[PDB]
């Protein structure tokens, strides 16, 4: 974030044109212009309090070994899980969205179970699915599955041609997450910490996440 650039008002809105743009893409280029809005200014939120405690990516899942290998190049860390470019928006939301997403191509997932595709796509479906992140605030987790929810859903109305589901609910969740969910996600350490807990196991992964 800068000041009025909105990270998650831009988050929302980049994971649903990310799973479109995989190979279902259809408002993504047609406008791609809901009206950029910009309400009142906030506080900062740079990067987070100590920006210069944050080196040393993990091995890549299951640290198991003696941490000596050569640190001196791009080519020992690569293009797998353990990449610092600065705040993984993308990145991040790319390697849970791209699992849920090969997961979702079913049409049968938990998503079926989790809104069946209502016939209330108003705001009685956007009420269901942020009622349902909603539920416990911010959690990391329900937070991840929430953009699958309204994210990878949009792909099978897009793909059945109609635009009154990834519309509604691209709209409708950039409108919520901008409404109050910004500054509280940004506060209690929504998608942010989600990405150094699950980006630095090694290092706690929630564990001294409250002593600092």
């Amino acid at each position: 974030g800068h000041s009025m650039s909105q990270s998650n008002r831009e988050l929302v809105v980049d994971f649903l044109s990310y799973k479109l743009s995989q190979k279902g893409y259809s408002w993504s280029q047609f406008s791609d212009v809901e009206e950029n809005r910009t309400e009142a200014p906030e506080g900062t939120e740079s990067e987070m309090e100590t920006p210069s405690a944050i080196n040393g990516n993990p091995s890549w899942h299951l640290a198991d070994s003696p941490a000596v290998n050569g640190a001196t190049g791009h080519s020992s860390s690569l293009d797998a899980r353990e990449v610092i470019p600065m705040a993984a928006v993308k990145q991040a939301l790319r390697e849970a969205g791209d699992e849920f997403e090969l997961r979702y191509r079913r049409a049968f997932s938990d998503l079926t179970s989790q809104l069946h595709i209502t016939p209330g796509t108003a705001y009685q479906s956007f009420e269901q699915v942020v009622n349902e992140l909603f539920r416990d605030g911010v959690n990391w987790g329900r937070i991840v599955a929430f953009f699958s929810f309204g994210g990878a859903l949009c792909v099978e109305s897009v793909d059945k041609e109609m635009q009154v589901l990834v519309s509604r609910i691209a709209a409708w969740m950039a409108t919520y997450l901008n409404d109050h969910l910004e500054p509280w996600i940004q506060e209690n350490g929504g998608w942010d910490t989600f990405v150094e807990l699950y980006g630095n196991n090694a290092a706690a992964e929630s564990r001294k996440g409250q002593e600092r």
